[PDB]
């Protein structure tokens, strides 16, 4: 069930500095999300932000 | 040299729909990035545009 498509879940490696990970972890525990989250919600914002039109 | 702290890179694993996998990574063929650049360079534009400490 859901082979295509409808998964929404793709694999990214990312890599941030020390500091990035640490303050960001930070906040992510105000949260009560972890910085992997944060940094997802970070491009759908700047989608929004440097986009208006939202196809 | 540079043992710990200062070698500034973390590994963060981030999940993603296909529906950014499609248009982000499109335009990360133009800016020749991969989306795990993009949304980490969103968070420094998420920070900023609600933080103004710029830190």
């Amino acid at each position: 069930g859901r082979p295509y498509k409808l998964l929404n879940g793709i694999k990214l490696g990312v890599y941030i500095p020390q500091e990035w990970h640490d303050r960001l972890m930070e906040i992510a525990k105000e949260k009560n999300l972890t910085l992997s989250d944060v940094c997802r919600l970070a491009i759908k914002e700047y989608l929004d932000n440097h986009d208006k039109q939202k196809k």
